[PDB]
């Protein structure tokens, strides 16, 4: 049946979904109802060209997402930085999740730093996983969806920094997870150890081990009829990393190419030595 | 099947004591010291090398006269020679894996194609310790720091895969393991060009439960360790695509033509 063994898990991973939510206001199950229909009230607006773009910004929000780099002639500088500040946005985030990790907060300040420096971009990709579709992604909450091809077009840098994600998105969104396996999934990613410059691998290592053995028995339980999606679940951070690694260097090229257009701190702090 | 993950994980260990001349096991027993006369030779330095040419003979990859006059690009040499007789005996062992041989023909290829390099150094961290590597069928050992004493890119080529061997050893997964494992990363699904990926999954799945079961018998004591040698697969990754990378500078050198058809 249950021992007190498993117990301990599942009320870990009841802990976890909990924070989840508490920290993550577009979820995977809202962003579905939104993506598939089933709905009257929670339609987004669509783009996919820049006319739709034109009345796109008009309908929704497209202002307090620009920074003030405002009227940026090239519009794909534009969704590059309204991109920039939603992944601000969402650090913030798997910050506030973070700390309510258990043990987490517990550690050598240097070290906590550490795991969010690197852990961070591997989690926002595989959250955006959640606002993808084969055909794009959901933007401003939800109210928006730009479609993959308008992105794909965009000027020859820009029109490439998305692609990647979405190749990923469709080969993680065929594993079917839901929100709470997710959580736990991204807390074993911010308890790595193998993150460089870490002070004291050893605890965060304990740490990590007790969210395996919690994800092992949430996806077992919550995924019968899938076998061995543990393992296929691990597997895919592999891909995590690469994602990481090619827009790292897009970053490069257009801290080039355009020298003109700035940056944010957090994500600048982050980048560096990437 | 509770049985059956057992029978699939001693055939594949009995195969792979057949593929691989070199294993973990006995490349342990040297290194060490534990049951040991026949000990190493010691390369260390310029000298050592030298008397290493025709000590070991290991130059089964140096006869190759005028080529042979400048160290750190016979070592490289060398190495990449012990890598194409590693794919061999692997490209043997794939065979050993139940459904390879019933895959498509294409697919074979591809899975080998995309999985001997990690493979080659999952397995080369069983002849490394944080101080060197064992070389020609371990009768040397090249010490680390005369790598890392290698002149221009030669001297970062090997520093890599002994930072992986490191954390890779120190799971102190035995051949029974590895062996399990290799089959899983050759199982790869995501290789890109495959033509039929359902009966690869299907396979690395029955490979998967068997390792599970393999690590939880041979190691009941450490937890998750299913889990932490997975995410491995990660370091491998990054350390192939790097490898491949140092390849590009090394297009920059030496400034036989079968020879390099031949690699
Ligand atoms: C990049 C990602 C960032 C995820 C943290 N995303 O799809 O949200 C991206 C691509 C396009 C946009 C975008 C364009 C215009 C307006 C917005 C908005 O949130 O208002 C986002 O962001
Ligand atoms: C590189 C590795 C790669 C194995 C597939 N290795 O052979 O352990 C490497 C480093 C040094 C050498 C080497 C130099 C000279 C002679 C030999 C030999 O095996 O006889 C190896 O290879």
């Amino acid at each position: 049946q249950l021992n007190p063994e498993s117990a301990d898990l599942r009320a870990l991973a009841k802990h976890l979904y909990d924070s989840y939510i508490k920290s993550f206001p577009l979820t995977k199950a809202k962003a579905r109802a939104i993506l598939t229909g089933k709905t009257t009230d929670k339609s987004p607006f669509v783009i996919y060209d820049m006319n739709s773009l034109m009345m796109g910004e008009d309908k929704i929000k497209f202002k307090h997402i620009t920074p003030l780099q405002e009227q940026s002639k090239e519009v794909a500088i534009r969704i590059f930085q309204g991109c920039q500040f939603r992944s601000v946005e969402a650090v913030q985030e798997i910050t506030e999740y973070a700390k309510s990790i258990p043990g987490f907060v517990n550690l050598d300040l240097n070290d906590q730093v550490t795991l969010l420096k690197y852990g961070v971009h591997e989690i926002i990709y595989t959250m955006l996983a959640s606002l993808m579709n084969k055909d794009g992604v959901l933007i401003s909450e939800g109210q928006g969806f730009m479609t993959r091809e308008f992105l794909k077009s965009l000027r020859k840098p820009f029109g490439d920094f998305m692609e990647p994600k979405f190749e990923f998105a469709v080969k993680f969104n065929a594993l079917e997870l839901d929100d709470s396996d997710l959580a736990i999934f991204i807390a074993v990613i911010i308890l790595s150890g193998d993150r460089p410059g870490l002070l004291n691998v050893k605890p965060i290592e304990d740490i990590q081990d007790n969210l395996l053995q919690a994800l092992e028995l949430q996806l077992k339980l919550n995924h019968p009829e899938s076998s061995q999606l543990f393992a296929k679940l691990l597997q895919k951070m592999t891909d995590l990393r690469q994602i990481v690694t090619e827009h790292v260097q897009l970053l490069q090229v257009i801290k080039k190419t355009e020298t003109d257009m700035s940056l944010h701190p957090l994500l600048q702090e982050i980048y560096k030595d990437l």
